[PDB]
């Protein structure tokens, strides 16, 4: 009756819940298209929405509740497993039905998150621009000790190019990039000298709206593996600060080639965990 997408096991995210660490007391923020609140394998808890006639509990797209499914789809007798299961999940509305926003918008969900005491924010969502305010709410946001996690860019590779987006390209944020279930980097993975870590962003299985699952790909997938993975270390290391979770998710990662186009490699949540 509940499957365990092949990603769980691939962070080794299973060995850490085994041991009874599922991120109990760690507060997830989701900064997407919402989350349909009503969905069976999902337990939001709250959020607000910075969309213009949406509130934050219904997604019209999808990808909202996909990516909050990767972090907590509850452990039971249904549907999927989610890499933290007891977060407490917030759904965080910055992103519109069709997948876009503003940035006044996503400053404002930043802003929001640090102020009402998320410890992890998921950002799986870029842009080929940052500004002067977006550096400033991440900036600040680590700086007042919350983890910030955001998927690399779904652009390839081309030669030396760069090609990891905002937010992921800033320092006080870590870029996500993606890989299969053979632990294999997937073509749509940006790369440059930011990427720092792989999760698994290819076929990933998730809660999808109006309560059933559904299969898909990208560095959004990939971005809330690792929000998981640091809500599981927490919950076993509650006095850790966000640079030392930080350094344990990229200190401890598996080698899979040129950090170019890996980071650190395939992130290792039971070594992390410590
Ligand atoms: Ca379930």
């Amino acid at each position: 009756a509940q499957t365990v997408p092949y990603g769980i096991p691939l962070i080794k995210a299973d060995k850490v819940q085994a041991q009874g660490f599922k991120g109990a007391n760690v507060k997830v923020a989701v900064l997407d298209t919402g989350i349909q609140a009503s969905h069976p394998d999902l337990n939001v808890v709250g959020g607000a929405s910075f969309v213009a006639g949406e509130a934050y509990n219904t997604d019209g797209n999808g990808h909202g509740t996909h990516v909050a499914g990767t972090v907590a789809a509850l452990d039971n007798t249904t549907g999927v497993l989610g890499v933290a299961p007891s977060v407490s999940l917030y759904a965080v509305k910055v992103l519109n039905s069709s997948g876009s926003g503003s940035y006044s918008g996503i400053v404002s969900g930043i802003e929001w998150a640090t102020t009402n005491g998320m410890d992890v924010i998921n950002m799986s969502l870029g842009g080929a621009s940052g500004s002067t305010a977006m550096k400033q709410a991440v900036d600040n946001a680590y700086a007042r000790g919350v983890v910030v996690v955001a998927a690399a860019g779904n652009s390839g590779n081309s030669g030396s190019t760069n090609t990891i987006g905002y937010p992921a390209k800033y320092d006080s944020v870590i870029a996500v990039g993606a890989v299969d279930s053979n632990s294999n980097r997937a073509s749509f993975s940006s790369v440059g000298a930011e990427l720092e870590v792989m999760a698994p962003g290819a076929g990933v299985y998730s809660t999808y709206p109006t309560n059933t699952y559904a299969t898909l790909n990208g560095t959004s997938m990939a971005s809330p593996h690792v929000a998981g993975a640091a809500a599981l270390i927490l919950s076993k290391h509650p006095n850790l600060s966000a640079s030392q979770v930080r350094n344990r998710l990229s200190s401890t990662a598996t080698y899979l080639g040129s950090s170019f186009y890996y980071g650190k490699g395939l992130i290792n949540v039971e070594a992390a965990a410590q």
